[PDB]
DNA sequence: GCCTGTACAGGC
DNA sequence: GCCTGTACAGGC
């Protein structure tokens, strides 16, 4: 797969646990943090840091791809297959149309917390529908080259850090969702 | 692998897991939604029983099962309705159903039972799944379900050396082997 | 269907198609991107020649082509490449490579020209696609490429009726027909 | 890198 | 509604 949001599930919608995340169908794979088939596109991703040389604005983030060169295949070549733009593995691509392009559901973890303010404080948060705007290959903090993406959101559904995605956060009561018998 | 029959190694009946993606990535019941897991053409691997049709009936060692449908629809004998038929050591009807005589002798379900199966079964674990060994197709049969639509029923019977969980001998088993309730890393 | 052989009904010689998602529709080359349409273990049913490779030569009867893998890899028999060797009317070696004395025997392939060969043939259009017939492929063999690499070569060799559209006889028969290129619904309303 | 379906191989 | 690969059926 399904593209785009999950019904039910809101901007905002928070859980305690990446096992949550997957049941509720925002974000499949427990572990890995893209979800992706390399001969069709990337459904979700997870921010979670890890990749210094990532930056999160939380309109637009880079995104650093897995995975020594790196290569635009697997998970890789999924979240270029969203991009507005024909495939290439050479100097990367961009979307003029940036909007025609694959959505991708977004979940920030708190682990992104340490270099960007637009993480949870706790738990996964859904964050909504982001576009990829380009992608490029790079010499990153391993020598080897690395795959990068720039996304930017895309969605009605106001930003859970921004004044109207505050107040309708509290307006359905989104809180934590912790597992049966957790508390 | 996907498509292995019978118990997998070093998980004993009682074997515990809070969440079905454990259960799957274990190899005990791989699809983290159905409640069944078969290749037509080829056999049903295991099943989780979680409540839902109010005319199976749990008995421990045997219970009575309903397939699926893909109620405003007859249910058919294809998908994984035809893989558990398949296990049964009998020949495939799809008409009346089959019975093995030698009911042993046919295909190994692994059988685990989920916690939402508690309002209709007292064998249901108390919190998440939990692994109750080695099942049989004894019988399968149509008939015509509580909404006057066909559905396709099964029973099953359990054929495992290690004791049940249910049975004195069984808890006691499990409490010398050590088993407890397996969350995810850092929970 | 996706592994049908030979001419597509209604489709003569000549027809001309502005991209490929509208070659894809027609049937008569299916992959919107990949050069070779084939299953790996019963042949290909359609190429399309693109330009790409300079050891290429087209002589538009017949020319010689270049299987898939900077080179930096040795190609092997597999896939697309594979695929293609299976319409030879021989056996298969993987080895030496084969040829047919009875290629005409061998399965048919559709051959697409398409306007960015035009750097490297002169029997490529001058926009967009066009059909231009039923080809067999007459041997095959691996040899090294200039990057030192193994590729597979092929010759293949036009077997139709149809006359060809670089013949006086082809472009006067396209006439009668009415050939013109084919743009996609409201495209030339849109530019 | 046709498309929408379906199914198997193998994961552990 | 296990996963990610692969392959075929059939479109027109």
């Amino acid at each position: 797969n399904h593209y785009g949001p999950i019904p039910g599930i809101p901007v905002g919608t928070m859980w305690r646990f990446r096992v949550q995340v997957s049941e509720s169908g925002v974000h499949r794979p427990h572990v890995a943090g893209i979800h992706g088939r390399s001969n069709d596109g990337a459904y979700s991703l997870v921010l979670a840091g890890g990749y210094e040389d990532d930056v999160d604005h939380g309109n637009f983030f880079t995104y650093t791809g897995s995975g020594c060169d790196q290569k635009l295949t697997n998970t890789n070549r999924a979240l270029a297959l969203n991009c507005f733009a024909p495939i290439n593995d050479q100097e990367g691509a961009e979307a003029k149309d940036w909007r025609s392009g694959k959505p991708v559901r977004v979940v920030r973890n708190v682990k992104g917390g340490k270099n960007s303010k637009y993480a949870p404080a706790e738990g996964n948060r859904y964050d909504g529908i982001y576009k990829v705007v380009k992608y490029w290959p790079e010499k990153g903090k391993s020598g080897f080259l690395v795959w990068r993406y720039l996304l930017r959101r895309d969605d009605d559904e106001p930003g859970p850090w921004t004044k109207e995605g505050k107040d309708r956060i509290k307006k359905l009561g989104l809180t934590m969702q912790y597992p049966e018998g957790y508390l």
